[PDB]
């Protein structure tokens, strides 16, 4: 076969690089393996590096982006400096360092640490990795990426320029399953998303749904909503996508099947990780991704609350048999 010099097998000659910046990303930036604030970063990253894309400007005579180019690192004295882009700063020097060490393309860099970083949250599914994403790069044109505090119109128009339908919108956010908040309220410094930050599961689209009732800090942030218990953040943006009648329906059937949701995030993230490119032009090196352990729970409604607590949105679809719990209401830790 192409035998890498560690004697790992693998598809092709160019892949061999990457089983040298795997090790130094696990042992490094990830400190051991670990499924924890670096992974979060690093998706939220992959994002942004990605969407700084428009097919609408180019169309217009302007630059619209160069996509998942590894602009964001390049360029990341202009693209730090949007409002969307704070908090990242520390992990884009991390990824710079590691890209020029080992040779390799920044917008390749970034969707290689995002399919490592996800092979070690319990749960997640193996993403595709392709190889080949030239080097070179221009700053993304400013305000390219959605906002917490966008009307759904808003958010799916500018998705939808870059290419997403309002169904891959759901399962992009599928991500927001391992995050946190830092920025939007200081106050209460990683307060979880969902109440499994570190395992890859359909607990943010049944826990989004369920009536906001707490207010988990001292005061309400920028875009901040009720949430369902203390400690967990809801954002607008969530709370309205799961709601509104566009997008109600593709959110609801996220919520029983951790296997469906995997299949379909592992799809439009594929699709995300070649914008401005041609996949055919690249190498596939996917084989060099691990697998994650797997997620041995099912699907619940937390704490003691009921299908009574859902505020149901899917006109069409009757809500799905999900399991309860017992005990009281939960209380979040923050985010590792
Ligand atoms: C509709 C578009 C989206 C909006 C409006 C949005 C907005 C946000 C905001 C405001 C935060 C909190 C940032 C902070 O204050 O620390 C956040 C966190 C996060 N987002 Fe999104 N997001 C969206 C889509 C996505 C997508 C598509 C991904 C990646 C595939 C993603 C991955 C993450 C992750 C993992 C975090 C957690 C970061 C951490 O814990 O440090 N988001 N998002
Ligand atoms: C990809 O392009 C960037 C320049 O945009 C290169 O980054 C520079 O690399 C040099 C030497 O390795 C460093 O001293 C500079 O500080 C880097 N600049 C930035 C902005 O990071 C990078 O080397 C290129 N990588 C490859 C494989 O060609
Ligand atoms: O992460 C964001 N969008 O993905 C974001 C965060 C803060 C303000 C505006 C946008
Ligand atoms: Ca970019
Ligand atoms: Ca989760």
């Amino acid at each position: 076969s192409v035998t890498c010099p560690g004697g790992q097998s693998t598809s092709n000659s160019q892949c061999c690089v990457w089983f040298d910046v795997l090790d130094d990303l696990q042992t490094n930036f990830y400190q051991g393996s670990k499924c924890e604030s670096p992974v979060r970063k690093i998706l939220r990253i992959v994002f942004h590096d990605a969407i700084g894309f428009s097919p609408a400007l180019t169309a217009a005579g302007q630059f619209g982006g160069g996509g998942a180019d590894g602009s964001i690192i390049a360029h990341s004295n202009i693209e730090l400096a949007f409002p969307a882009n704070g908090g990242l700063t520390d992990t884009i020097e991390a990824l710079r360092a590691v890209g020029i060490n080992h040779g390799v393309s920044f917008g390749d860099l970034i969707q290689f640490a995002t399919a490592v970083g996800m092979s070690n949250c319990p749960g997640s599914p193996r993403l595709e990795f392709l190889t080949g994403r030239s080097n070179s790069s221009q700053p993304s044109p400013p305000s390219l990426i959605p906002g917490p505090g966008n009307t759904v119109t808003a958010i799916l128009d500018r998705m939808g320029d870059a290419g997403f339908s309002p169904d891959e919108v759901v399962d992009l956010l599928a991500a927001h399953s391992l995050a946190s908040q830092e920025g939007l309220n200081s106050a209460i410094f990683r307060s979880p998303l969902d109440s499994t930050p570190q395992v890859f599961d359909t607990q943010f689209y049944i826990e989004t749904l369920l009536k906001g009732t707490t207010q988990p800090g001292p005061s309400l942030g920028f875009a901040e909503e009720l949430s369902p218990f203390p400690g967990e953040f809801r954002m607008r943006s969530d709370a309205l996508l799961a709601r509104d009648s566009r997008t109600a329906c593709r959110w609801q059937s996220m919520t029983s099947s951790n296997e469906v949701m995997g299949q379909r995030y592992r799809a439009a993230m594929a699709k995300m990780s070649v914008l401005g490119f041609d996949r055919n032009a690249l190498t596939d090196c996917s084989d060099v991704i691990p697998s994650a352990v797997s997620n041995n729970a099912a699907p619940v409604i937390p704490g003691g609350l009921t299908v009574d607590d859902i505020e149901v949105s899917c006109p069409s679809e009757p809500f799905p048999e999900i399991a309860t719990a017992s005990g009281p209401l939960p209380s979040l830790a923050p985010a590792p």
